[PDB]
């Protein structure tokens, strides 16, 4: 049930990408191989401690969401947690940690920025063979700053706890959520999957 709901979120949030599959590959669905719940007590406590602080600063509301994250460094994240020190000013919203509500958007980052050179074995961004991993995360957004265009931030805007990138004509196709403190996300589920060749 718990894993069926994670599988459903993974499958149902897939969208057709503007890049025609360049970064993440060509697919309409995934072959979900495994869903593992990450139980890291020290990371969970770091997350809940920050979540309580953010709630107190946001009218007793953490504004928590379950969001996807794609990265070549999922193993390091599950053990050491998210780390803003690995985030640099180059992204659309600057030096933050980025999440998506659409699994296929996070899938574009699994092998690096713009999909990098794809899977290590075949150097294929559309590899249907190699097993990929995504995280489905608990993310504390708190008072989230709504933004449409590029705004290179080092930290959350004054009085805020995150940035939400909203879709716009000359901007984003899909939403994205950005935190600037690693302790504001917990890597709750590790999903192992393949993208599937369209029928
Ligand atoms: O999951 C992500 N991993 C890195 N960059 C992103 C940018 C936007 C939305 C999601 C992501
Ligand atoms: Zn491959």
């Amino acid at each position: 049930k718990e894993f069926q709901s994670v599988e459903e979120e993974m499958q149902s949030t897939v969208r057709e990408h503007r890049d025609g599959g360049h970064a993440g590959g060509i697919f309409n669905r995934y072959n979900i191989l495994k869903i593992q719940k990450v139980c890291n007590k020290k990371l969970w406590e770091r997350y809940t401690h920050r979540r309580k602080e953010v709630s107190e600063e946001n009218h007793n509301h953490a504004n928590e969401r379950m969001l996807f994250h794609g990265s070549p460094f999922v193993n390091a994240i599950i053990h050491k947690g998210f780390d803003e020190r690995h985030a640099y000013i180059g992204g659309m919203f600057g030096a933050g940690i980025y999440f998506a509500e659409n699994s296929s958007k996070s899938n574009q980052y699994v092998y690096g920025i713009g999909g990098g050179t794809g899977c290590p074995v075949h150097k294929d961004r559309s590899c249907y063979i190699c097993h990929r991993q995504l995280l489905f995360c608990r993310v504390t957004l708190g008072k989230s700053f709504l933004q449409f265009s590029a705004m290179k931030m080092a930290h959350s805007p004054p009085g805020h706890h995150s940035v939400t990138g909203r879709p716009s004509v000359n901007g984003l196709a899909l939403a994205e959520y950005v935190i600037y403190r690693g302790e504001q996300a917990y890597p709750e589920y590790l999903i192992t999957y393949q993208i599937m060749r369209p029928e």
